[PDB]
C-alpha cells in the first residue's frame, strides 16, 4: 500500500482555496473527501458571506430590529465564538462591525475615503452586547440570533476562513485522512505531518508584509496547527498619498493605525487564530502581548515595520528566516 499526494484548489469564497493531503487510503477515497470539501465550501459561502444578497447572513442582517431568527447549529456556534473574542479582546475584534465595513468598501471600489458623519453614525450601529444568542435546552429546541439595535450588521470576514478551516478539517479527518495542508486565502491549517517513508513537520510560510507574495519571508515548522496572519497590506486603497487598510479600529472607524505589519497566530483551532489574528493587530504589540496571555494554548509572530520578527516560546525554535532582510529576535 502507498503513499500519494493529491492537491485541488478552486475559487471559492472570494479567494482561491487549496487542500492538500497525503495519504495511504485508496485514490477514490481521497478524491470522494477533497469533493466534499469543495462541495461544503461552496454551501457555506452562501450561509456566511457578507458581500452576497442571497446568503443565510444577509438574510439574519435583514432582520435587525426585529424578532429573533431560527439558525443551523453551526452558524450559532461560529457567532458564540466570535462573540466571546470580542468580550476578550474588548472589541477589537468585532464581529457586528458591518455597518462600518460597508462604508469604507465602496470607498474600496470607488476610491473615496467616507465622510465624517456617516461614519459616526454607523459607528453607533456596531454594538456587538446587542446581539442576543438564545438556545432552549429542550430536545430539538431551536437556535436563534437576534440583532436588537436597528441597522447594525454582521461581518464575520476576520473568522469565517478560520472557521471553514476548522470545518473542512473535521471533514478530512471524518474520512479517515491524518495529513493535510488546508490553504484558504493564506489561512492555513497543518494537519498531522508531512512525508519525505520520513514524517516531517509542515513548513508554514509567512509573507513579507510588503512583498509581491510570492515568497515567505520566514518559514514556520508545525503539526496539527492553524497559522492565520492578518496584516495591513493584505487588502486597501489608496488616495492622495494615503493608504487605507481592510482592519478597522472600532473606536475610530478607521483603519487601524497599529506597531506591527502582521500578526500570524498559532492555534489548535484555526477559528480562534483568525479572530485573535484580528484583534491583535488592532490592539498592537504589548496589548496583543496581554491578551495572549488569557490564551496558553496559542503563540503568536509579529513581524515589525523596522523587519524584525518576534515569536513567542512555543514557535520561536521552530521559526526559520529565508529573507534575510528579516532578522528574528530570540
Ligand atoms: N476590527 C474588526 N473586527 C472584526 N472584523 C473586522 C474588523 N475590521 C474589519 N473586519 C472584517 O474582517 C475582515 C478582516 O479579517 P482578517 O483579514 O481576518 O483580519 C475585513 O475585511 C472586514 O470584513
Ligand atoms: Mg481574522
Ligand atoms: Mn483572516
Amino acid at each position: 500500500a502507498r503513499v500519494r499526494e493529491y492537491s485541488r484548489a478552486e475559487l471559492v469564497i472570494g479567494t482561491l482555496c487549496r487542500v492538500r493531503v497525503y495519504s495511504k487510503r485508496p485514490a477514490a477515497e481521497v478524491h470522494a473527501a477533497l469533493e466534499e470539501v469543495f462541495t461544503l465550501l461552496q454551501q457555506q459561502e452562501m450561509v456566511l458571506s457578507a458581500n452576497r444578497d442571497d446568503s443565510a447572513l444577509a438574510a439574519l442582517n435583514a432582520q435587525a430590529g426585529s424578532a429573533p431568527v431560527v439558525v443551523d447549529r453551526s452558524l450559532y456556534a461560529l457567532l458564540e465564538r466570535a462573540l466571546f473574542f470580542a468580550e476578550k479582546s474588548g472589541g477589537a475584534f468585532n464581529p457586528a462591525l458591518g455597518a462600518v465595513v460597508k462604508l469604507w468598501n465602496i470607498g474600496f471600489d470607488r476610491a473615496a475615503v467616507p465622510d465624517p458623519d456617516a461614519l459616526k453614525e454607523a459607528l453607533t450601529r456596531c454594538d456587538f452586547r446587542q446581539v442576543h444568542l438564545r438556545a432552549g435546552v429542550s430536545v430539538g429546541a431551536p437556535h436563534t440570533v437576534q440583532l436588537a439595535q436597528a441597522g447594525m450588521q454582521l461581518d464575520l470576514g476576520a473568522i469565517a476562513k478560520g472557521f471553514l478551516a476548522d470545518k473542512i478539517v473535521q471533514l478530512l479527518t471524518a474520512h479517515a485522512l491524518d495529513s493535510a495542508l488546508v490553504d484558504l486565502g493564506g489561512n492555513i491549517f497543518a494537519l498531522g505531518l508531512k512525508y519525505g517513508a520520513q514524517r516531517l513537520e509542515w513548513n508554514v510560510g509567512i509573507r513579507d508584509p510588503h512583498g509581491t507574495g510570492q515568497k515567505p519571508a520566514l518559514v514556520v515548522s508545525v503539526r496539527d496547527c492553524s497559522v492565520v496572519t492578518s496584516g495591513a497590506y493584505e487588502r486597501f486603497f489608496e488616495r492622495d498619498g494615503v493608504r487605507y487598510h481592510h482592519i478597522i479600529d472600532p473606536v475610530t472607524g478607521f483603519p487601524a493605525h497599529t506597531d506591527v505589519d502582521s500578526v500570524s497566530i498559532f492555534a489548535p483551532r484555526s477559528t480562534d487564530a483568525d479572530a485573535l489574528a484580528t484583534a491583535c493587530f488592532v490592539l498592537g504589540y504589548e496589548k496583543s502581548c496581554a491578551l495572549l496571555r488569557e490564551f496558553p494554548g496559542v503563540d503568536a509572530l509579529f513581524i515589525f515595520p523596522d523587519k524584525r520578527v518576534r515569536a513567542s516560546a512555543g514557535i520561536v525554535d521552530r521559526v526559520r528566516v529565508l529573507d534575510a532582510r528579516f532578522v528574528l529576535e530570540r
